[PDB]
């Protein structure tokens, strides 16, 4: 895995998606803590790919300051979106790049540097 679990790309870490997960539940068993590490994982690294396409095609957001901001989903239990949801974003961007209805709307989210 290519980032230790504490490291911050974006604003988020894999170890605060991991915390999200876990929602109200303040005292998780060794298996919630295993199954939320391992949806963060994989949720942190395709954030992350989402994240560095964003910033060289919107150099005026800061995505690597608060990219994760951007991709959070207001309608889902945790505030996590879902990691197909990430699949197709990532793959709008990587197919059409500026020209994707996921760069404007990535571009409307996030915040500026300036």
């Amino acid at each position: 895995y290519p980032y230790p679990v504490d490291e911050i790309i974006g604003g988020d870490s894999v170890q605060s998606i991991q915390r999200r997960l876990l929602g109200t539940n303040w005292n998780p068993s060794a298996h919630d803590m295993q199954m939320s590490r391992i949806q963060a994982e994989d949720l942190f690294e395709l954030k992350v790919e989402i994240i560095r396409k964003m910033a060289g095609l919107h150099p005026s957001g800061d995505w690597m300051g608060w990219g994760a901001r951007a991709l959070d989903n207001p309608r889902t239990a945790t505030g996590e979106e879902d990691l197909a949801r990430l699949h197709q974003m990532l793959d709008d961007l990587q197919s059409r790049n500026e020209q994707s209805a996921t760069f404007w709307r990535l571009v409307e989210r996030v915040r500026l540097r300036a």
